[PDB]
């Protein structure tokens, strides 16, 4: 079948930002027929995955529990209620949610309607590597269907990927734990070889069989009878496909591939990518494979068979993935240094802590983080990528010296340090106060994240070149700015002084001891690095369990 079918009605509207004006360029790329051929390797891996899914017991969420997972700014329903009414358990919201649920139990076939829209993402204007990127399209069902998805599948998509893929499931790892996994896997090989595999329009390559095989994995869970029917009905009416409706309410066509804005997008993509890749590893006869999968993002670490043999096994891996309908964008290349593998646009780098000890950490090219941060300072935005980047890339030179200094200077000026802000972590939305950042960083990266030095020449040059390219003042200006920022924060006491002392210890001439923050342990981070939820429409507010009067 065709991944998509179009009527001709436009995808109407809701350093550059991507708009609906480029949607036509994306539509051309994502529209094609899929030719999938399965084999014994695929069926074997699938049976192995299902045997692991069999150990899972999933709970049906109540209306109230599902309502609480709804983001405050989640797209309103076309049936006269919004995200605020859902969160407050309003009579109209709850009634419509209960009628949608009943309809999923009684109707097993009628396709559910979805909205199609162009995503507005900020990217850096690079004329050296061609031109602008067309907008990525987002396909999502109505708010009421989105609440029912959580009731039926929130526990499944949170528990199942880990039970099935084990250590291969990328979203169970904080950036440091991801780093620890890769270092340990690389060290485990006599002669290691690693590669990243990028699929061209992964969502489009997802066939209805891929989606039915994904349900066969869900059906291995211990499920409540109504959860079982809702999964069956949601697969048939929503997940395999359905009609597309633009922002103006006009028919845009149809979809027969993965919808990017459903709860099962991350889980489904991860299970599908793992299945195809694990099977392809066998077809290519790659020895002692270790995989790390995050949706469509795959990294394979294996035992090298020699330079020529490694290139031949990669073409074989690619031939198998292509048969499974997962062809590459850019063909994969073998790497023989862990630092050379770029996965989720990130790479491993090393530094030293205060005592000269080596510390591995995850970094990335800072152009997009800085360009998006510049856009976010220029105009008000719903989600703050700057906050998510400080959290995830806390040990990096660029997040410490530029993102922290810049945003703490703004927060000091606006007197908004205590004001909670929304950020994205593995697709889920988190409401976080900037004052909690020292504690969040200590928990995810360790106390060493505040003492790191001896950055590599390559990492330093990438940062310095990026600042020049973007017209950002040099690193010496940032150290000078951080000293004033730090001084002002220190004078305020409490969590504000903790921000000063810990986040900006790199800026002082002499450098302080830095003892662990005692209130860091109180932070409830139980739901943080469990699963991926991109497109899932998931929200969580940061909570502090058992506070002490003096902390
Ligand atoms: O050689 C020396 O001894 C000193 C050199 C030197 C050079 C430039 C300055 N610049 C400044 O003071 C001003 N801008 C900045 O002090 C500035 C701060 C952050 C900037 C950012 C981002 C960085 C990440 C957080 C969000 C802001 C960008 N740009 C920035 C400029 C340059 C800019 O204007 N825009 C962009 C566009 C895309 C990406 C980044 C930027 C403020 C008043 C005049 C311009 C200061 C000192």
């Amino acid at each position: 079948s065709m991944s998509y079918t179009w009527t001709g009605a436009l995808i109407t509207p809701c350093v550059y930002a991507t708009t609906s004006r480029s949607a036509s360029l994306r539509q051309k790329k994502v529209t094609f027929d899929r030719l999938q051929v399965l084999d014994d390797h695929y069926r074997d891996v699938l049976k192995e995955m299902k045997a692991k899914a069999s150990t899972v017991k999933a709970k049906l969420l109540s209306v109230e529990e599902a309502c609480k997972l709804t983001p405050p700014h989640s797209a309103r329903s076309k049936f006269g209620y919004g995200a605020k009414d859902v969160r407050n358990l309003s009579s109209k919201a709850v009634n419509h949610i209960r009628s949608v649920w009943k309809d999923l139990l009684e109707d097993t076939e009628t396709p559910i309607d979805t909205t199609i829209m162009a995503k507005n993402e900020v990217f850096c204007v690079q004329p050296e590597k061609g031109g602008r990127k067309p907008a990525r399209l987002i396909v999502f069902p109505d708010l009421g269907v989105r609440v029912c998805e959580k009731m039926a599948l929130y526990d499944v998509v949170s528990t199942l990927p880990q039970a099935v893929m084990g250590s291969s499931y990328g979203f169970q790892y904080s950036p440091g734990q991801r780093v620890e996994f890769l270092v340990n896997a690389w060290k485990a090989k006599k002669c290691p070889m690693g590669f990243a595999y990028d699929t061209r329009c992964f969502d489009s390559t997802v066939t209805e069989n891929d989606i039915r095989v994904e349900e066969s994995i869900y059906q291995c869970c211990d499920l409540a009878p109504e959860a079982r029917q809702a999964i069956r009905s949601l697969t048939e009416r929503l997940y395999i496909g359905g009609p597309l409706t633009n922002s103006k309410g006009q028919n845009c066509g149809y979809r027969r591939c993965r919808a990017s804005g459903v709860l099962t997008t991350s889980c489904g993509n991860t299970l599908t990518c793992y299945l195809k890749a694990a099977a392809a590893c066998r077809a290519a006869k790659l020895q002692d494979c270790t995989m790390l999968v995050c949706g469509d993002d795959l990294v394979v670490i294996c035992e090298s068979a020699g330079t020529q043999e490694d290139e031949a096994s990669l073409r074989a891996f690619t031939e198998a993935m292509t048969r499974y309908s997962a062809p590459p964008g850019d063909p994969p290349k073998p790497e023989y240094d862990l630092e050379l593998i770029t996965s989720c646009s990130s790479n491993v780098s090393v530094a030293h802590d205060a005592s000269g000890k080596r510390v591995y950490y995850l970094t990335r090219d800072p152009t997009t983080p800085l360009a998006r941060a510049a856009w976010e300072t220029a105009r008000h935005t719903p989600v703050n990528s700057w906050l998510g980047n400080i959290i995830m890339y806390a040990p990096t030179l660029w997040a410490r010296m530029i993102l922290m200094t810049h945003f703490f200077s703004i927060l000091l000026a606006q007197e908004q340090l205590e004001k909670a802000l929304d950020c994205q972590i593995y697709g889920a939305c988190y409401s976080i106060e900037p004052l909690d950042l020292p504690q969040i960083i200590q928990r995810l990266h360790g106390l060493s994240a505040f003492s790191l030095h001896s950055y590599s020449p390559g990492e330093i040059n990438r940062v310095a070149s990026c600042l020049r390219k973007l017209g950002v003042p040099p690193l010496r200006v940032w150290r000078h700015r951080a000293r004033s920022v730090r001084a002002r924060l220190l004078s305020q006491g409490g969590r504000a002084a903790t921000c000063g002392k810990y986040l900006f210890n790199w800026a002082v001439r002499t450098k302080l001891k830095l003892t662990p923050i005692p209130a860091a342990s109180q932070l409830d981070l139980s739901s943080w690095f469990v699963a991926g939820y991109s497109g899932g429409d998931i929200y969580h507010s940061l909570s502090r369990a058992r506070p002490r009067w003096f902390m």
